[PDB]
């Protein structure tokens, strides 16, 4: 698995 | 944490 | 630039 | 439209 972040503002291991 | 997905292709908890 | 596509709930190139 | 923002590392408006 992967660390992950996501930004759309909402903004959080894949 | 909530469930998070994406599609770059490549394509995966929040 | 790539399609992309988001899921986090909230669902949208980069 | 939204700023959007990814990292999976991978990293780029919906
Ligand atoms: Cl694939």
């Amino acid at each position: 698995a992967r660390l992950a972040n996501f930004l759309v503002a909402i903004k959080x291991k894949v």
